């Protein structure tokens, strides 16, 4: 049934999966040099790319491939719109790798047809918890134990075929030569999302999304006015007045994350990531790359009191082109980044995230449920979305986990 995913290194079906007892390579060792040379054949009308991240063409180029060809809902009613400055932020991190940004051109026009990005991460990926305490009871300690070390992997994201190619095989191809530049480097795992299920997910987790101005949401029918909502003699003031926030953050010592934040930052951050079995490890270099803001990409808050940072939160803005509408041309989305809370409730510390979003003009604020996003849904009147996030790893065997357990966001 899977052409292409039956000849990979993942885990086959969900009955593999759910006899895999501790994390490690699904495949052989290889190495560096078994590797070929020179990239993957392809069809002489296209040709390999390797953007350049420091030019503003090659930006343009690949922000107006996902603009036109990236993720839509099931409708059919928005598309992301990625930005140029977002694309910059989120291919570029500290030490990235630009072989690792794998396009496919039209040779005669030089036309952007394909892209995949890579970037690197340094992922705790070792076995997790709960399986750690049935391998004490098995005896078997130390093999679970074994890659517990932090490991230096790919991160791949931005997968998009433009319409006109759909259904062509292409993204085996560059799935297939990614892998080959990545492996080039000496890596050997990927991690990856996706909204869709393939062989085989290590864990899935439900979206939400939080309405800050629900008037532009229903308009352009990204929200419905509810049916309970009928009974009422006036539908949408009533709606307003449930989704209204305070003008101000509530936690005074909240203020806009600097420079001088990022080694507090860093350390609250990995303190509260390392509860959990799969998360990322940042320098201060990734912190300051990640977490500053940056106008319109990137927004982190740090509560301060008596001279020290013992809270933040950070979101990331992603408008969406509005497919059908007359009246608007975008829905303007807050997505929820990083945070840690060590002095307040983490719904007191998320409220601060949707009062700023709110006074900074977001329409919705969105997020997946992994970290302990669960925690504060009911309160702070988040709603399920349609779907499912999917996580994987290329070549790495790993035992199913509540998304809980999850504290890598995928941008
Ligand atoms: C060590 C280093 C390793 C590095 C690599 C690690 C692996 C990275 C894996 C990539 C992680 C990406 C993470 C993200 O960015 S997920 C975001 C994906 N992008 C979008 O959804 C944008 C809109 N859609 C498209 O651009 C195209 O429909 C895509 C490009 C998705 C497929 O193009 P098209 O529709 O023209 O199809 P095809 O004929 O060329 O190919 C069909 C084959 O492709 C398999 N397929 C379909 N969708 C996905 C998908 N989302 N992940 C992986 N595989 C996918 C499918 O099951 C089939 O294989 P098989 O079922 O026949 O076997
Ligand atoms: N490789 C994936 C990256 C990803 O997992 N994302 C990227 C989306 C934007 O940052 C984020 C997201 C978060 C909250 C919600 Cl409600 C929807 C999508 C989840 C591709 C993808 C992009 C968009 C979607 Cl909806 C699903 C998957
Ligand atoms: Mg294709």
């Amino acid at each position: 049934a899977h052409a292409f995913w039956s000849t990979q290194p993942v885990p086959q079906t969900e009955d593999e999966t759910e006899k895999i007892v501790f994390a490690g390579p699904m495949d052989e060792p290889k190495t560096v040099a078994d590797i070929p040379e020179e990239p993957y054949p392809i069809a002489s009308t296209f040709e390999w790319w390797t953007p350049n991240m420091e030019a503003a063409d090659d930006i343009h180029a690949i922000y107006e491939l996902l603009r036109d060809n990236y993720v839509e809902d099931d409708d059919s009613m928005f598309r992301f719109n990625y930005s140029e400055e977002f694309l910059q932020w989120a291919l570029c991190p500290p030490n990235y790798i630009p072989d690792w940004h794998v396009a496919v051109r039209r040779k005669a026009d030089k036309k952007l047809l394909a892209f995949i990005a890579g970037v690197p991460v340094t992922l705790r990926m070792g076995t997790p918890k709960y399986m750690k305490v049935k391998a004490q009871e098995k005896g078997e300690g130390e093999e679970a134990a074994k890659y517990d070390e932090p490991r230096h992997i790919c991160e791949i994201n931005f997968l998009c075929v433009h319409k006109q190619l759909r259904e062509k095989r292409l993204a085996p191809i560059l799935i297939k030569e990614a892998t080959r530049r990545v492996n080039r480097t000496n890596v050997w795992q990927a991690v990856y999302t996706a909204g869709v299920l393939l062989p085989t997910p290590y864990a899935s987790g439900q979206y939400f999304h939080r309405s800050l101005n629900p008037e532009k949401l229903v308009e352009i029918r990204f929200s419905g006015i509810p049916a309970q909502y009928q009974k009422f003699q006036n539908p949408m003031a009533m709606l307003k007045r449930n989704y209204q926030l305070p003008s101000a953050p509530k936690n005074s010592g909240l203020r806009e994350m600097k420079p001088s934040d990022v080694p507090q930052v860093r350390r609250i951050l990995m303190n509260y990531l390392d509860s959990f079995d799969v998360g990322p490890v940042f320098s201060d270099a990734e912190i300051s790359h990640y977490l500053l803001p940056r106008d319109g990409v990137v927004f982190t808050y740090v509560v301060e009191n008596d001279k020290k940072v013992t809270d933040f939160f950070s979101f990331y803005r992603i408008p969406s082109t509005v497919i059908g509408n007359s009246n608007y041309n975008l829905l303007n989305a807050a997505y929820v980044h990083y945070y840690a809370a060590t002095s307040i409730p983490l719904h007191q510390l998320i409220l601060d995230l949707l009062i700023v979003a709110h006074s900074r003009g977001f329409d919705v604020c969105n997020m997946v449920e992994i970290l302990d996003n669960r925690s504060f849904v009911e309160q702070l009147k988040f709603g399920a979305g349609d779907g499912h996030l999917r996580y994987y790893f290329y070549n790495w065997a790993y035992p199913k986990i509540k998304p809980s357990q999850v504290a890598l966001v995928m941008l």
